Formats: structure tokens, C-alpha cells, sequence
């Protein structure tokens, strides 16, 4: 089966919102009853799958919250986007403030390593989300050392099992060349895990990490909605 | 031919816009109408070619289309833009989020190399578009040296014929050096061309190659019309 | 005590507000009765504890007042976040400017050093707080050389014991590393220190460590409603 | 009259605007009659001399017309922007994007070198403007090798006379160490003027040269008008 | 004398305003008389010493107008800026653009250098302001060396007496550790001096001098407020 993961397409996007204060009001139920609605059309339809909607707030000043989808093909996210754009006063009242887009390819050297969505594991009750951008000599330099770079970072990550990392390609989807996440059920095992990471010799070849967005997974849309301001 | 189409002159841009949420609305078939009119007389008049409209939803936070044309004079492309924005409906309730501009020149060592629109092929599905700035001593680099590393950069990019590339100058018409623009059937074939030029020593004399923009192709404008926030 | 200080589970928040003019308007007492409320609220329900309101008018053009506030788990934080961006008026007629957030660790080598508010010591009157990252070699260099390197830092600053530090990891909750705050009676004393760090081997590790925030203690929340614009 | 022009005194600017979408609306003869009106009463008060007013639609998403004029004391030119942007309605529908200033001096190797507008050539039809910094190593260089550094510049540029240069001291004008303007007929020709001063050794001693303006001058200001965004 | 001088506690602060179109209006009669009253008040309390007030049109697109004023506590700034931006409608039809703080100390070596504004001297009628942050082992340098790169640079400004120079240390009152403000009759002496003192050593341990704001005194603010945008 793993060769039919690594071979499988999958566009993944982290399509992250900002809320617009004054402008969601107090009366909410018929804009929760409307997203829902968005969100099991979407389920019903069977092209894109809503990994995760996560709540943002508390982590940074220009998100609120953060939508987890996967679809076969981009056109497909792209209309579930545009969509809920349009279509829904959540997406009407909410801004788009970063949009992380990338594609499923196999990993370089180890194959055994798959993303956790790939791999169909149950998502964690907390993520965290980046970009990632190599230094320019990163991918020229010896294969060799490559490797063995590339091993000791998974290996100095062998005390957090309970971490799912999905390490996705993301070069000509944007300003990026990967897209990170990582989830797990509590937040401090992510915030250890980042910490222990900075103790590799991969933290040498890094041009650019950010920004980050960390958020709680939330079990329903009236959740996130009942929260955010204005 | 080589030699005309070497030393034709071709100005070529691409307008990003992003729409402005509210502004649209619901009834948008007289909008369709007035902006199909408008390429229609642009078209008729046969000084600006409109190479294509693409709808960059999903692809960042800050574009929602793009406009790629060409015109021999760089007058008639900034007449064309200014009326776009001055008298179509889509063109007032969009901001200019991101403009790129080239002009088009010969290469420097494979004058056999020309830009995909040069050419005249048709255009590709899909579209990635992004500015290019080399490092500060590339271009002073022993010509022999530089020669032979854009070589090997062109000839890593063996293995995909089917996407044609549009490498054009773009000094003193912006911020940077050059213009870049990648057409494919399939987005999955640029992303991996992307992550295969990586291997190259090319990538050593980089200085800046951001925003990136991609987009699919639509076949009118009632299409991306229909799908923009309201 | 020391290890249960040093294995106790604490996140702080630095969440800094900027007031837009002419939301607030000049009548403000049931603003202040309504903010006053919600942060009795907030002490009675015994999960978050604000550690301290400060006007930081004058000090940067994007910041108005910050809130430092404590709980043991991050979801308590979100929630009390939210809250006073959604149910208060200060909350709804402010802008959340920037926000630092940090989970308690012990240090890496001296784990007698301990955050001022682990200790529970009493707030001071002047704060300044700012996020900070290291180099990208800081964390592989030989564990010797940058336990004598915390050493002589840390040493340098033997003559300000009247300015408590606090130093917390700050990995995934955002795009620093750590978060660090020093109290103290006067400011000029935060300033001669921060002039007198300068003189250390560390300075030569430094990525990152803007922007930074400088602010009063408030002894409630009408002295900082009082003064702000609008 | 070299030495009178070396040692005359003149203050430069370019002043970018932006135009505001909505706000100019779509009669614009008053606006333009008071614009020329304007215009006219700076020319016969002789203290304040509109070198050029310059399209920029089409070059960059944050610009869009700029005016070039030089007065004898910078007061007068703080006088003259400050009017435009209060007494008229073209200037108050205007936002300022980007202003460079710049004082004129001598050279400091070849005397005979002098900006075009100190020499009083006719303005041409296409022109570029950025400002410059320099390395931070670049003044204290061995005067005999920045000389001949700066000698083979020049002769870099011996193929394009039809392009006359403007390199204006702006040291404590702004955040830059110089301005740059280029005037020529065609704007062809300013493209492959940039694109050869890339074969020089001062590329190595470049610190910014960003943001870059484009523009097509104008005969007179009606033509500006209505051609600007309603 | 010169110890009481460099032993006196004195904060300083550069407000920059940035004036809102259409906020201010064309009758402003009363709008300055209300400023005049409010630094009259000012005056007449004896804490605040408003050292100038400076008009910056048409040196930056992000600034209008600047206030330089000191005071032995920096609490008494704050009231007053908070008073201005609230109590005045000139302070409430404008936005905070930059702060510079700063707070004056005795130099490091030539403890005979002192701050125009300590020293007593009358204000020039022109003046530019930035803030200023070093190289990182610009303080661990050997202090033998430093010391002759600082009597260098300062003696590089022998030729312009003229300029008062105004070196006050911003360590935590912001992002920068220098604040420098430069006045002098003429802005052309300010130029000069700034061209001639990039011939220095010193240059070579600079990380950040931007932005700038140079800018005329007024008499008063009658002056400054009738020459605003409406
Ligand atoms: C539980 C956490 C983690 C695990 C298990 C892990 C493990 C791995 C593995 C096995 C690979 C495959 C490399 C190959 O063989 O080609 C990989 C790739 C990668 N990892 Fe991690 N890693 C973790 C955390 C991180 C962190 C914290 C970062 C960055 C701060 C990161 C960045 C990357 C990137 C960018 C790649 C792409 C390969 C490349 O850059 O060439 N990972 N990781
Ligand atoms: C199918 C894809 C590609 C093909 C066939 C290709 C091939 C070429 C060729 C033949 C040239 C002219 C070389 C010469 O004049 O000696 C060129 C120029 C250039 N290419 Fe590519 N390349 C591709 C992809 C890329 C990518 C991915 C980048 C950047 C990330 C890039 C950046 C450039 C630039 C900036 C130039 C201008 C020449 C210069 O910088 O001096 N190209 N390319
Ligand atoms: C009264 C003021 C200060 C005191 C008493 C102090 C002392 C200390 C001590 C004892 C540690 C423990 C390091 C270890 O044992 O591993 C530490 C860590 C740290 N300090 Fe300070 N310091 C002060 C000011 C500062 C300043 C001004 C900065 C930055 C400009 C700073 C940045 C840091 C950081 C980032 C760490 C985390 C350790 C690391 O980076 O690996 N501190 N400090
Ligand atoms: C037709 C085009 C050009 C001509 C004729 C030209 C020629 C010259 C000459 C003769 C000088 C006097 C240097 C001296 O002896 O002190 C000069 C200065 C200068 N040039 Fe050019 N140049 C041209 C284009 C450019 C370009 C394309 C740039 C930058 C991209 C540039 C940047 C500068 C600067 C910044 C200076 C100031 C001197 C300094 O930096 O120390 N010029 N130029
Ligand atoms: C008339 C103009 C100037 C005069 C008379 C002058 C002179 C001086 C003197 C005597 C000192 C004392 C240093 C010591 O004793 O430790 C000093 C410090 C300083 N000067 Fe200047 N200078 C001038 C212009 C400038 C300029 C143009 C800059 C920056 C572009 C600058 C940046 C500084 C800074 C940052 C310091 C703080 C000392 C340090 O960085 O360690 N000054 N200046």
C-alpha cells in the first residue's frame, strides 16, 4: 500500500481566515445553520475533504481561524474556496489572510515517511502550521550529506511519537518551497518537539519558517463561530 | 524567422487584481456583458493581444485574477489597463494588487531559446507568473563560466517538454530583472519542474523570485466573473 | 519548591491592543464598569490570571495597551482572548496590534533562574517586553561553549538585581523562539540594562528581537481607559 | 559656466501619487481647469519649475502619476506640494505614494558630468526614476579605485547617449544615499540601458535601488486627468 | 557644569503626525486656537518642554508634521501625547506615523559631547531625525578600537560647526538603540554634513538608520496647521 500512497495526487490547502470586527453581529444561529450546510455539501460532494476547521484565535494578530482541506485535484479546492467565499456569510465577513497550498510528492531518501492525512490517521486536538523555505545551496549540495543531515533531523525526533508531521512539497504554489504541519493532543508536545528540533544540523540550511498559526481543532463550525468577535 | 523573432518588439504584462469583498454583488450579468465587450473591442482594435484571464483563487491571500497581454507598444498596454480600470465595472471594483512587465529580447548565449508567447503556441491550462532578480555578481561572472551554468540549468529541464517557459527581460519596468512564466496542461507538471530546478548551481545567484502567482485558464470572462466574491 | 517551579505548566500571553480614534467616544464610565466587570469575572473564575494591564501610549505608533495575563492551560487563555474581544466594548473598539505568547520551561543550564512570574514576585511598575531568536547555529554549538557564553550574560547583569527578567520558550505559538519581559520600579533602569547587555558574547548569536513593547503598570482599568485617543 | 552649474544650488523632487478608485468621479473639466490653473500660477510665480508631470499607469500596482519639479530653496517645494495636495481637487482625490528629494552637487571625480535637468536638455518622453544606496564600504574605498570603478561605469553606458542621467545627491532627504532618473524618447531604450549597466563592477556595491518608477510624460495635465482611475 | 549635565535625567521624544485627507477641513480657526491653548498649557505646567514643532510635507508620503519635546519623566510624555491625540481635535484628525524615544545619557568616551537640547541651545531652522541601531559586536569590539573609530567619526565633522548634533541612547523605548537628530540654519549644510560623514570607519558597524524625517521649524502652530491637507 505505501507505493500507492506515495504515487496517490493529493492537493492539500490551509486556507487561513481573519475575522472582521463589527461585521458577524450577535445573532449567529442561521450564519452557523448556513456553514454547516456549506460544510455537508462539501462532505456530500466527495471531491474536497475538510480535514480540519482549527481555531486561531490567541496565536497571531491577523488570523481568527484556519480551514484543513484536501482535494484530488486544485480546481476542486479552488471552487470549495471560492465558494465559501461567496456563498456564505462566514466566508463574506472573514478576510483572507494566508493561504498555504501544496502537493503530495514522495520524500526524497526516506519513502517509508508519509504525511499523516496521506496515511488516513485520526487528526490531533491541536496543530501547528508553517511554510519552509530551504537555503539556496540545499539541494545541490553532495546527496550524501544530504542524507545523513535529513536522517539525524528524523532521528532527533524519535521522543515524540505522538506528533504527526506532514512534510508536503509546495514549490510554484506560492512563495514557498514546503508546507508544515504537525499535530498532537496537547500543545506543549509540539512546543518540546520545536524546541528539541533547533538541536540539528538541518537548522543550518534555513532561510525562511514563517509565519506560524496554531490552533485548537474544533468539532463543529458553530464552535468556531460562536467564538470569534463582532 | 529565428532572426524576426529575435529582434521583434514585444511589451508584455501581467495585471493581477484582487476583488474587493461587497463591492461585485449578486447580479453580475450585465458586468459579464460590459467586460466581454470591452476584450471584444480589444480585439477588434489589434494593438493589445490578450494572451489570457486567469482566475488565481486560492492560490494567495492577496490575488484574485490575472490578466496577461501583449501589445508591440508599451502605450497601448498602459491605454488598455487605464480603461480597464476607468470604465468596466470589474475593472472599478478591483484594487491592482501586483503588476509584472517585460519587454522582450534575445538571450544571451541560446538565441534558439524564445518565450512560449513569442512562438505563438497556445496557451497552457495552467499558469504560474513570477518577477526574477539574479545575484549582484552574475552578470559580471566570467561570460564562459556563466554560460556553462545556464547550460546545465536549461538542460535540467529535460524532462518537461510539455511546459513552456517565458523568460523575459524586465529591467527598469519594476523591481526586478526578469519575468517568468510557466504554462502547463497540468499544475502537478509544475510543481515538480519547479522542484527539479532546484538541483541546479543557478540557484547559487538568486536573489529574489517572490510573489509567486498561479492560476488556471479560463475560456471567457463570464467564467471568472461568475466565481469572484461578491 | 524549586523542581515543582521548574515542572509546573504555565502559558503567558502579552496581548497588545491599539485603540482606533473616535470609536471610543467620551462617555466611558460603562465602558469602564463593563470592563472593570469582565476582569472581576476573569479573577473569580480562578483559570486565568491577569498578571498585569499597561498603557504603553508613546511608545510605538501601532500600540495602545497591553494585557500580560497567566493560565495553565492555552485554551483558557484563547477562550479569555476572545471573550474580551467579543462581550466587552474596550474589546470590540480596539485591534489586536500584536501578540506574544510563551510556555514555561526551565533553563537549559542554570535552573535556579526562574521566571518573575513563576516566582511570584510583585509586578513592577515599568515593563518592557519583546520576542527574541537566536542564530541558526546557536542551538548545535557545543554545549560548553554556550553554557560559558549564558554564563557571562547572565553575569553581565549583576548590578540591576531591581530588574526582574522573565525568559519563556515561545516555539510553535508563534514566529519567535522566546518571549522575554523585564519589570521594574523605573524605566531608566530597563534602559541602562538593556544598554549594558550590549557588552556581551551573546549579542553575537542575535537573529531577531523586535518589536518592543514599553509600558506603565495601571493599578486598574479606568487609569488606562481614561487616556486612550478617541 | 561649468563652475556656475557645479556650484548652483537646486532641490529636486518627485512627488508619486496614487490615485483614490471612486473618488475622482467622471466630470472631470473643472477639476482639470483647476489643476492647469495651478499649474499656470506656479510658472509665473518662477519659484517652483515643473519639470515634468509622468503617467505611471501600468507600471506598478501602488502608483500612478508623478510630477518632477526643481526650486532653488526646498521650502518652496514643501510650499508647492503642500498646495497641490490642499487647494486642489486632483490633489486631495490623490494619495502620495513615494516622494524623492534630492539636492544637487558636483560630481566627485568627473566635474563634467551633470545631471540633464541642471543642464537644461529638453525632457524626454520616457523616463525612470529610483533612488540608490550604496554599499556600506563604498565611500571609505581606496579613492583611486572607486574612481576608476565609477570611470568604467560611465564608459559602460557610451552606447546609449540618446539616454541623458540625473544622479542626485539625497543624503538626510530620505532613506536613501541618491536619485536616479533616466529620460529618454523610447522606453526600449531605457530597458536596454539597465539591462547593460548589469556588466559593471559598481553592481557589486549596491545595497537597494527599489522601489522603481516608469512614466510616460505628458503634455499637459488634462490628459493625466482623464486617463486616471473615476 | 558638565557633570550636572551628563549626570541630569532629561527623556526626549520626536511624535510624527501624519494628517488624514478630508479630516481637517477648510475652517480651522478654532482647531488653532484649541492647539495653541493646549501647548500653552503645556508650557505653563512646567513637566512637558515642547522643544519644536516641525513641518515634514514633502519629505516622506507617511508623515506630516513632527513634535519634539522633553521631560524629566517619561510618564509626563506619555500624558501628554495621550492629551494631545485626545484633547485636541488637531491631535484627533491625525495618525501617529513614528515615535522616537530616547533618554540621555553621558557618552561613552567623550563625556564633553552633549545634546544640543541638554546644552540649552536655540533649535535650528531645520532638522532631521532618524533613529539608528549598530552592528552587533559593535559594543564587544576592543574599547581601545572603538574609541578611535568614534574620535575619528566625530572628527570627520570638523567643517560643520553649524550643525548641532543631538546622540541620545533608545535602548528598550522601541526597535533601536540611537536616536540622532541633526538641526542646522540651512538643510543644505544638513546634506553636506550627512554625504561627508559617510567617509568614515564607523560606517562599516551600521545595521539600521531609517527612517528619516527631515523637517522645518514653525513659529508656532498656526504655521503648521493652515498648511495641512483638508
Ligand atoms: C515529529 C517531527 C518530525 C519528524 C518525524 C520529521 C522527520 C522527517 C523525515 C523522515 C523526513 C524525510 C526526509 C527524507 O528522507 O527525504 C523529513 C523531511 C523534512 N522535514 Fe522533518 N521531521 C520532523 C519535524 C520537522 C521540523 C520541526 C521541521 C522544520 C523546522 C521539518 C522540516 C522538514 C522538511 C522541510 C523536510 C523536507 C525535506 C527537505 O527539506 O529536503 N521537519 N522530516
Ligand atoms: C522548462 C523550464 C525551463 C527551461 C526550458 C529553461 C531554459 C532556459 C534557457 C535556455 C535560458 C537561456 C539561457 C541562455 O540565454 O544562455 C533560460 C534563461 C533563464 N532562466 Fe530558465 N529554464 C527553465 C526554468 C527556469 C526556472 C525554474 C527559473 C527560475 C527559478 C528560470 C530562470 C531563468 C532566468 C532568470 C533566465 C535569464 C538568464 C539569466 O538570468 O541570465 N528558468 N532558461
Ligand atoms: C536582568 C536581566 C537578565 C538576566 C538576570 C539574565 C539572565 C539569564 C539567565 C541566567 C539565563 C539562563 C540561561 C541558561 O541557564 O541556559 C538567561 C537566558 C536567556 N536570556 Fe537573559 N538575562 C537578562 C537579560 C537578557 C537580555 C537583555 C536578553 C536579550 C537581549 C536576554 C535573552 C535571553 C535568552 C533568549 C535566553 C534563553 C537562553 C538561550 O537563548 O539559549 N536576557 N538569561
Ligand atoms: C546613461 C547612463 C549612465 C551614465 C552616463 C552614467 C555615468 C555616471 C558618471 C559619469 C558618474 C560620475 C561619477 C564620478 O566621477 O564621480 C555617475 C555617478 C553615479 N552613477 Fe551613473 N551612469 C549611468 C547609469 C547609472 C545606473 C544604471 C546606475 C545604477 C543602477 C547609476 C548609478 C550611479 C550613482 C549612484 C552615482 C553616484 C556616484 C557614487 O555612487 O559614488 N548610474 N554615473
Ligand atoms: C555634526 C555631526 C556629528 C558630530 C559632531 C558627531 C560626534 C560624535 C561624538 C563626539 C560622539 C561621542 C562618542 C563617544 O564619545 O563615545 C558621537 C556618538 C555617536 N554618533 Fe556622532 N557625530 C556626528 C554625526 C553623526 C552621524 C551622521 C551619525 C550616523 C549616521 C552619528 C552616529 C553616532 C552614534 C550612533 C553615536 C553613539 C556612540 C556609539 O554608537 O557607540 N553621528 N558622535
Amino acid at each position: 500500500n505505501f507505493e500507492e500512497l506515495n504515487s496517490m495526487q493529493r492537493y492539500s490547502q490551509f486556507a487561513v481566515f481573519r475575522a472582521i470586527p463589527g461585521a458577524l453581529g450577535s445573532d449567529r444561529a442561521e450564519i452557523v445553520a448556513q456553514a454547516q450546510s456549506f460544510f455537508d455539501g462539501l462532505e456530500t460532494a466527495g471531491k474536497v475533504e475538510v480535514r480540519g476547521i482549527y481555531d486561531l484565535a490567541g496565536c497571531r494578530a491577523e488570523a481568527d481561524f484556519m480551514i484543513w482541506w484536501i482535494a484530488e485535484e486544485f480546481e476542486e479546492i479552488q471552487a470549495a474556496f471560492a465558494r465559501f467565499r461567496r456563498e456564505t456569510v462566514l466566508g463574506q465577513v472573514s478576510e483572507v489572510a494566508w493561504l498555504g497550498n501544496s502537493l503530495h510528492r514522495p520524500a526524497e531518501f526516506n519513502r517509508s515517511h508519509l504525511p499523516s492525512f496521506i496515511m488516513g490517521e485520526i487528526p490531533g486536538d491541536w496543530i501547528t502550521v508553517y511554510p519552509f523555505v530551504r537555503s539556496y545551496d540545499w539541494y545541490i549540495m553532495d546527496p550524501q550529506k544530504r542524507r545523513k543531515i535529513l536522517a539525524e533531523h528524523g532521528q532527533a525526533a524519535r521522543d515524540f511519537p505522538d506528533v504527526r508531521a506532514n512534510t508536503v512539497p509546495a514549490f510554484a504554489l506560492g512563495d514557498y518551497e514546503w508546507m508544515l504541519a504537525f499535530e498532537a493532543p496537547r500543545l506543549d508536545r509540539i512546543v518540546d518537539l520545536m524546541h528539541k528540533m533547533r538541536y540539528t544540523e538541518a537548522r543550518l540550511h534555513v532561510r525562511e519558517e514563517t509565519p506560524f498559526f496554531t490552533g485548537r481543532r474544533v468539532s463543529e463550525v458553530s464552535e468556531l463561530v460562536n467564538v470569534l468577535p463582532g
